């Protein structure tokens, strides 16, 4: 509570946004709360750690949630969740993370997928 109170505004002065956010995130990791860990990692700008949570713990819904949270700007989630939605049955997410740029020529390979 008080950690996010600092990490948002502070109580009258700002103190350690990311330290307290990641304390919450790695403590949700500590108590095995990994959907909330990924939710607090996308809060921690650890959308790679969040995306690894949501891939490795089959949470394909929040996997593509972090793909659409870590957007085409930091486009790592797009590509390695074209990969992570190869292992998931979600062909739509692989073809769309390819299609999010265009790559209809590259779709050759991602509609035979």
């Amino acid at each position: 509570k008080w950690a996010e109170e600092f990490a948002a505004s502070g109580r009258g002065d700002q103190r350690s946004v990311q330290e307290l956010i990641n304390r919450q995130a790695e403590w949700s990791e500590e108590v095995k709360n990994y959907d909330a860990a990924a939710e607090m990692y996308i809060k921690a700008k650890k959308y790679d750690r969040a995306i690894a949570i949501l891939a490795k713990h089959q949470w394909w819904d929040k996997l593509i949630g972090v793909v659409r949270q870590l957007d085409k700007t930091d486009a790592r989630c797009l590509g390695m969740c074209a990969g992570h939605f190869r292992r998931a049955p979600h062909f739509a997410y692989a073809k769309e993370t390819l299609l999010k740029m265009d790559d209809t020529k590259g779709l050759i390979t991602l509609y035979v997928e």
